[PDB]
């Protein structure tokens, strides 16, 4: 019902030649600027520094000859205003009382004082916007269907939104210090490749074909290495037409990075530094506090373990690239398609779940890693690592497969479970120098650093 | 046929326990690093600075006891190598001659000398990648179907790719200096809005509905202002399921920016500075040279003209918001749906086409601008500008419409040519402070600054 009273203050303001939504207002400082300015003001004393400020009224204490409001800026910073009879306007005070609700954006010019809390004592005042919905005094999934309200009433939502923006800045800073170049590769592709996922298709009207949103930029980033890029990345959305869960969404921000003439050994060291540098820039500590109330140390060096050896110790027997699927299925049952899949799953179900300190696992089954180079010395495994931080599958890197005839086979196997990415394979046969790629999910980065769910990390999900 | 000889050098290299695609090679410096190091070396003299370098062989001059190649790095920098009998390997020289083609990535360790041009005289040498396609010695649309080849053989394609990356860096730098925060808003939306375009739809499997790729981020960026963001932008892809032409593609990179408590007057000044700052950072001059051989001055202040007045002078009669469509159609015929559309078109066909210096046109027909605030003083027009640079429709800005009941109407009109964006309108009725948005196309920015077509500006189009 308050929806109607509010619409009728707008109307009776328009009729009266009052502007409820004025083009401009001369806001001289932010309330943060007015705070940093008067940090220690002897309380109940006045100062002749004049300011125009605008804020959202989020409390009002109306009292005859004197109204007090709390004006909150968009960052949450608060200044109190004092709409007084005596300064200017009995009619201003009546206008104030009658026209000004809660959730109203409001400009006030005048003197900066501290009362018997930092306030502005009004020379003038005007409305900048008239709200036709009162602020509520909120469930998770209603907070997320209405982030704009969440950001006004919930300081934490402000803190989280700024945090992600700061993490993303810190990332670009870290990669740019190291000579990486940020490139833009296609989101619409004739076939989507470079990961294991079911793509979003769309019809094009220009071309009268179906196109596919990128599952991953890897294949196009590898054409940039062929093309002569030394050090490239791309920090931008990927689209995977699968289910949502606590570490999975169909649209999410993902970093990929390629460095020429380094291996997975080299890109492990960079991923650690990059994460540690981000924590410092954006959180101020490598001793990460959690909603637990616990503290997760990500400082220092990080453990590396091999999948097969670590799996062997966990199962009490030698598991090699040679170990048959009949053997592996057997073990699987004893707990509760093919070899590559079984190793990773058995590993995930035994070693994976027990991890707590930040660990790299490396040397992976050749079957489940079609784009990564065969290991230099160990037959049957690829030079790939997964990074687990606070138990989250955070990041991965490869020594990259630059052999086209091998790469052709890897795909010819995939498919038989038969059109390949012939222009990608074309690019490799022009010669791709030896290089190491990485990938990392921005949402998993935040979750691993904060505790925050994926539906708190993204501004506008669904 | 050379496709077959090459595949058979790979095979007879694998059989021989030679690695044609080795995991690693110990590249100590880039050829650029080796150049900056020995800038003035008394020619035909040797120096005992040892380096490992890797490059692509893009010339070979094989000559009995001594082979010369030009090794080109990926940035185009060149060093010459001298594979000699006498330094190490008669068998190395035979291996060189027999195994090493053109378009082959190649590592060589040894001494840095200048011959009778800066070269490395080989202690060792190894292949890093074996190319199974010779470099061609290329049409526009074959250069663009194969950018990876273009980047190797065409220096200009290198220069253009780096230029775009530098423009994009310069933009983020400029907006961040000014306190703007970069946000990520959804690409997949339940309905796409904030511009005039036909969207790409896609089916979701999670939700079993159609979703739509964003035509523009405006509606979501306005929820961030409601939400308390002072100064926001977003530099990221938009998707418009329309035709391609010389200033139009269905996927393109687009900047949008919102500033609270400024108008279109304010965002005109920022757009000029932003463009001028970009030119300086990324081009080194505001006196922009073109393929013409001409020079386009973008320095100094820029002309502002009003649409209706400028149109009037061009047509020889008073054209106002009042001027009927019958009158406008009449004029249209005399040269060769509704009022708003007719003003902009007549303007575009007379005043628009005659512009050369960088000009802002402002005060627009209310009909063709549903999201921009009605002008403060002039009835019938909206506070909007278009910026024309070297005759390209580069950028636009609005004093933003924060009135929900007006905004509801603007849409209720649109539709009747009836489901609206009710959550967007919901956000406005919580109150959006007065603000000014802008938008600019990155491809048009480059085209306007360089002369370059849209199909040279984007790394991987189609
Ligand atoms: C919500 O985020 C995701 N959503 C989906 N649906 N799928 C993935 C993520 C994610 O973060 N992924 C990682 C993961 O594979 C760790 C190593 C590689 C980097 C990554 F981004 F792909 C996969
Ligand atoms: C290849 O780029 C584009 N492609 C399409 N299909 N549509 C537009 C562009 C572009 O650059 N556009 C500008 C233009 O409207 C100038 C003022 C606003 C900014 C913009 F990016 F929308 C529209
Ligand atoms: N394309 C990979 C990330 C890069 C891996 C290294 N080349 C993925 O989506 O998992
Ligand atoms: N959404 C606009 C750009 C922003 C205009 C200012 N609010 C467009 O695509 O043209």
């Amino acid at each position: 019902e308050q929806f109607r009273i509010r619409r009728d203050k707008r109307a009776r303001l328009l009729a009266q030649g009052r502007d409820p939504y004025p083009v401009a207002v001369p806001r001289t400082h932010t309330l943060a600027e007015v705070r940093a300015a008067h940090p220690d003001l002897p309380i109940d004393t006045a100062t002749e520094d004049i300011v125009g400020v605008a804020g959202r009224v989020i409390f009002a204490r109306n009292s005859g000859k004197l109204c007090f409001a709390t004006l909150q800026d968009g960052d949450g910073t608060q200044l109190q205003v004092m709409i007084s009879l005596d300064k200017v306007g009995q009619a201003a005070l009546d206008a104030w009382k009658a026209d000004v609700d809660l959730g109203d954006i409001v400009y006030v010019h005048g003197a900066v004082i501290s009362s018997r809390e930092l306030s502005v004592l009004a020379d003038c005042w005007r409305i900048a916007a008239k709200s036709l919905r009162p602020l509520p005094v909120m469930s998770e999934e209603s907070r997320v269907r209405q982030r704009y309200v969440d950001l006004i009433v919930r300081p934490e939502a402000r803190a989280v939104a700024r945090l992600r923006i700061a993490v993303v800045r810190a990332i670009r800073t870290a990669l740019q210090r190291r000579g990486f170049l940020e490139v833009e590769t296609p989101v619409l592709q004739t076939l989507a490749g470079g990961a294991a996922a079911r793509p979003f298709a769309t019809h094009s009207n220009a071309l009268d074909i179906d196109l596919y949103l990128r599952i991953a930029p890897e294949l196009f980033l590898k054409r940039c290495i062929v093309g002569g890029f030394d050090k490239v990345f791309e920090l931008n959305r990927v689209f995977r037409n699968e289910g949502a869960d606590s570490t999975h969404s169909p649209e999410f921000s993902m970093l990929e990075t390629y460095q020429t003439y380094g291996t997975y050994d080299d890109s492990a060291v960079v991923t650690r530094e990059l994460i540690q540098e981000v924590a410092d820039e954006a959180i101020g500590t490598r001793q990460l506090p959690l909603p637990d109330g616990s503290v997760y140390d990500i400082d220092g060096e990080w453990a590396t373990i091999q999948m097969y050896p670590s799996l062997s110790v966990a199962l009490g027997e030698e598991i090699t690239p040679q170990t048959t699927v009949d053997r592996l299925r057997g073990i699987a049952d004893s707990l509760g398609f093919g070899h590559g899949k079984l190793i990773e799953e058995l590993w995930e179900r035994t070693v994976g779940k027990s991890l707590s300190a930040p660990t790299f696992v490396k040397d992976f089954p050749v079957q489940t890693t079609p784009l990564t180079r065969q290991h230099r010395s160990i037959p049957g495994v690829t030079e790939k690592w997964d990074l687990y931080l606070r138990g989250i599958e955070l990041a991965t890197g490869y020594s990259e497969l630059s052999d086209p005839v091998v790469q052709r086979e890897r795909f010819a196997d995939q498919a038989r479970a038969a059109v390949l990415d012939e222009d990608f394979l074309a690019a490799l046969e022009y010669g791709m120098p030896p290089c190491t790629g990485t990938g990392m999910g921005i949402d998993r980065l935040l979750m691993s650093l904060t505790g925050l769910s994926i539906r708190e990390t993204v501004l506008f999900p669904i």
